């Protein structure tokens, strides 16, 4: 119809939408779309899974925004124990998990024309997909490098083993290609933006003054704002969906917002003087410069950005600092305040991105290899 199946450790029903959600929306426009949510177990209650609100729907198909969703809940799920001595039990758990898919996965695999595997646990199901439906186009979407999200050795090995057999390896960033053991099926397809951004970004949420925006909780560093708010009393810092509340070190020029619907964030981005990607750590992959969603959204608007030096990457209008280093935070902001707004980055919309995720060979510029 084309029929799509997405395998991911996300669930489609989560309010926090990631890249795979935006792709899945596009898929849902193109045909019947299923989103099979992995790495969820009774153990998932021990540490604190964001999909727990969905638990009473586990192991059943739920429709959500035109997508058939299934949160697979096993008793235990396989994971990186991060103990090299536990690797043989890890491998056993992974093999077991992969050997016991629910019939619902098998049926959906069979019904699909296209199966999209997100980087991560979905790797464990690539071989299975090929056995169930060798006609399905198998599309790996590398939202992350495997080693960065620190998958179990099993997943890395399995990915290396099956990578050549994928129809598509769609890397968010060319920087991910070094750890992908395949070539001819490896493509660059960065994150999309909504087709709509410029419309969403009006009207302005801001009154007079200088407004800085940060959106998102990834590695959120409150210390950035502690320093920045003190150093720039004339700047209002709009801290949206940081995943935490009003840190006691924030000055009064910091406005802390709860989670905001993506569409509503856009005005705050479009009309800001500069944006901030306050990653607490520089222990981040080189690709984060490319794969950062907030930074892409700032870039869409040409919004000058302040971010750690490690995610400035190959980009203009990004002013790097060292986390924990007040002077560098201050120096970066001073620069971002004076930076012109220029749309340097070409940002395909989600539909055009999905086109390329699905059929990168039709868009030969996506090729990462001869
Ligand atoms: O309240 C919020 C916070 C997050 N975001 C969006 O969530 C995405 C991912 O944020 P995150 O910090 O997790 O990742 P990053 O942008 O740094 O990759 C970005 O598109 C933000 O626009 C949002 O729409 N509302």
């Amino acid at each position: 119809r084309p029929c799509y199946l997405v395998l991911s450790s996300h669930d489609f029903r989560t309010p926090r939408r990631a890249n795979i959600h935006f792709i899945t929306d596009q898929l849902a426009l193109r045909g019947t779309t299923r989103f099979f949510s992995l790495r969820y177990s009774r153990l998932s209650r021990m540490k604190g899974d964001m999909r727990l609100p969905l638990d009473d729907t586990a192991n059943t198909v739920v429709s959500h925004n035109g997508v058939d969703c299934y949160l697979w809940r096993t008793t235990v799920h396989p994971f990186n124990t991060r103990r090299s001595w536990l690797r043989p039990v890890e491998d056993a758990m992974f093999r077991w998990y992969a050997a016991h898919p629910p019939k619902q996965l098998l049926d959906w695999m069979r019904e699909s024309d296209v199966i999209v595997f997100e980087s991560g646990i979905a790797v464990a199901f690539i071989e299975l997909a090929k056995r169930v439906n060798p006609a399905a186009k198998l599309v790996y979407r590398a939202s992350d490098g495997l080693s960065t999200i620190n998958v179990a050795s099993y997943i890395e090995r399995e990915f290396d083993r099956v990578a050549p057999t994928l129809d598509v390896i769609a890397l968010v960033s060319p920087a991910m290609a070094a750890e992908v053991v395949s070539r001819d099926n490896v493509f660059h397809v960065g994150h999309g933006v909504d087709h709509n951004l410029d419309q969403l970004g009006d009207p302005s949420p801001y009154a007079e003054g200088i407004h800085a925006v940060a959106v998102g909780s990834m590695l959120f560093d409150p210390e950035f704002f502690v320093v920045a708010s003190k150093a720039f009393p004339q700047v209002t810092f709009h801290v949206i969906g940081s995943g935490m509340g009003r840190h006691p070190g924030y000055g009064d020029n910091v406005i802390v917002y709860g989670e905001m619907k993506h569409a509503q964030t856009i005005g705050y981005i479009k009309h800001a003087r500069f944006g901030i990607a306050p990653y607490a750590s520089e222990q981040v992959p080189v690709y984060l410069a490319d794969s950062s969603m907030k930074l892409l959204q700032y870039d869409f608007f040409g919004l000058p950005a302040v971010c750690p030096n490690a995610v400035v990457g190959p980009y203009k209008s990004r002013f790097g600092y060292t986390p924990g280093n007040a002077d560098s935070v201050i120096a970066a902001i001073t620069q971002a305040l004076e930076a012109p707004r220029v749309r340097y980055r070409q940002c395909l919309n989600w539909s055009d991105t999905t086109d390329r995720v699905l059929d990168p060979r039709a868009y030969p510029e996506t090729r990462l290899y001869p």
